[PDB]
């Protein structure tokens, strides 16, 4: 039920000045395009787009912020406050939260050089959020290339939409706690990358010390992400996981010769996470304050 032009009457410039918001949050934060991007894939994987993953906790509610993934993972957060402050005072109670990250995630990767899909609008916000599922439907890093299919496969991904996610890997960092095993007790990576990686992700201590997902280009949304694969230059296990003697290994090396190709299906497959699980129609609510119900 979602579609683009939702907004066409109801709030003119919404899209205008959610633009302008994310197009100098992340010119002074590139990362912050990243984060941004992933907070929505993070509200997506678990029960629906509905910014379910924006609600603080509180004396009898417990939301996904404080969850495996989540804790001291996710940010932009305050990013988010501004923009719906803004969007508020120009049309109150139109622009829901789900929808907002929605269209963040998009402009931040049309910011960083990414190509641009049209947005479908019309999500509505929970009172809800899933702690658990935010434990159990989210990837970890340490995942093998079947497991990885098993997470996507259960949102309705094919393996082939599993590679063009990854893809979004190609901007953005991670700490050091999430790829320290991989350095250190793997062999399926070049040995030199490896070592400058330990330098600035030591095996005892220094977590939070956070490493490019792409040094070829760490904050340009390109095929990039594919080329590193190839030459065995993956951050997390579960990146390398793509190119090693497996099914993904064909995708891969057709993304990195053919960066067209990739930024096409990536719209599609943003689009495709986009309508898991929306709420539509009068059901959620336009919530005013994106870490509380209404
Ligand atoms: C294929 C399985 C995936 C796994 C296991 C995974 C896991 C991770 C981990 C461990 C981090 C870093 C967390 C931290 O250290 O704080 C991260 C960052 C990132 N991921 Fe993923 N990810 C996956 C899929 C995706 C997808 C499909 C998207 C969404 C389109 C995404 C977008 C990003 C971005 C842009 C960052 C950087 C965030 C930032 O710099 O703030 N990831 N991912
Ligand atoms: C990943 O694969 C390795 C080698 O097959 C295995 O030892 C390890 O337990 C697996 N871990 C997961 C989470 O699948
Ligand atoms: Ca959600
Ligand atoms: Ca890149």
């Amino acid at each position: 039920q979602l579609s683009s032009n939702f907004y066409a009457t109801k709030c003119p410039n919404a899209l205008s000045t959610i633009k302008s918001a994310v197009n100098s949050a992340v010119a002074k934060e590139a990362r912050m395009g990243a984060s941004l991007l992933r907070l929505h894939f993070h509200d997506c994987f678990v029960q629906g787009c509905d910014a379910s993953v924006l609600l603080d906790d509180t004396s009898n509610f417990t939301g996904e912020k404080t969850a495996g993934p989540n804790a001291n993972s996710i940010r932009g957060f305050e990013v988010i406050d501004t923009i719906k402050s803004q969007v508020e005072s120009l049309c109150p109670g139109v622009v829901s939260c789900a929808d907002i990250l929605a269209v963040a995630a998009r402009d931040s990767v049309v910011a960083l050089g990414g190509a641009s899909w049209n947005v479908l609008l019309g999500r509505r916000d929970s009172t809800t959020a899933s702690l658990s599922s935010a434990n159990s439907d989210l990837p970890a890093p340490f995942f093998n290339l079947s497991g990885l299919i098993s997470a996507f496969s259960n949102k309705g991904f094919t393996t082939k939409e599993l590679v063009t996610l990854s893809g979004a890997h190609t901007i953005g960092q991670a700490q050091c706690t999430a790829f320290r095993t991989r350095i250190y007790n793997e062999s399926n990576i070049d040995p030199t990358y490896a070592k400058s990686l330990q330098a600035n992700c030591p095996s005892v201590g220094g977590d939070t010390n956070l490493s490019p997902f792409d040094v070829t280009t760490p904050n340009k949304f390109d095929n990039a992400y594919y080329i590193n694969l190839r030459n065995k230059k993956g951050l997390l296990h579960s990146d390398q996981q793509l190119f090693n003697g497996v099914s993904t290994d064909s995708q891969v090396t057709a993304y990195s010769n053919n960066a067209a190709t990739f930024n096409t299906d990536f719209g599609n497959a943003m689009i495709k996470m986009g309508n898991l699980s929306p709420l539509t129609g009068t059901s959620g609510q336009i919530r005013t304050n994106c870490r509380k119900t209404n």
